């Protein structure tokens, strides 16, 4: 495949988020570190096995890709309500 | 007054809390730092003016005293 | 100290007074003071919450970043 | 580095492999080490800790890569 799969991605379904709290990975190999107010792209809401998980894989401003607890972030809403 | 007022206190009313997330004060003079997991004793839920607030005054493990957002902590429940 | 990149050179204003506890590496600041940020890194290279600054009086030293505010255009 | 207090002397095991940042120490899942200090070259609370490898190597490592034993 490609970095983001094989089929086309609809840019309208791409979600963004802002970290609500600082976060230090308990697992430095699977997770990413966050500072309150960081923005990121939500790449997937499934674990490595393909299961629905409360840990979401994201891509931070740094370019780092790892998981973060869903309740530690805020999905930016449409138009302006961030 | 004493450190905690003048009227006797009811023990089964004192609440303790556990930090849910790390917290860095935006106001170092009014707030206390925190690390996820930290224990504390809740002194009061009133702001410095006596009003209700989302900022509670706590006594940390260290002995520090300051305010922390209420949604950043978890009040420990019973037996 | 170290020659600063003209990109990351920022000036800060102190929001609260800071009384050094360890004047060895800590600098004194009074609410409202102006200072240049020398580095956002710790003694041993690594992003820390203690920034190295330069006082208006030329004093170098570390300070907690939440005591200051970057003066933005 | 310097004399440690018999109260704060702890041993840790490496939870995940760690690759040096030559100014710090290298780790491999499973390795043992003694935690000399949970501070920095300044003395303030830090995420990085100073340790001594089983091979006598000293240097800093991210505290979330290790686990204090017992």
């Amino acid at each position: 495949i490609s970095e983001f799969g094989s089929e086309p991605i609809d840019p309208s379904k791409l979600e963004f988020a802002r970290a609500l709290y600082d976060f230090v990975p308990e697992n430095p190999e699977m997770e990413v570190a966050l500072k309150k107010g960081d923005l990121m792209a939500i790449l997937s809401k499934k674990d490595p096995l393909g299961r629905d998980s409360d840990w979401w894989k994201v891509r931070t401003k740094n370019g780092n890709i790892g998981y973060i607890p869903y309740n530690y972030i805020e999905i930016i809403k449409r138009r302006k309500k961030i």
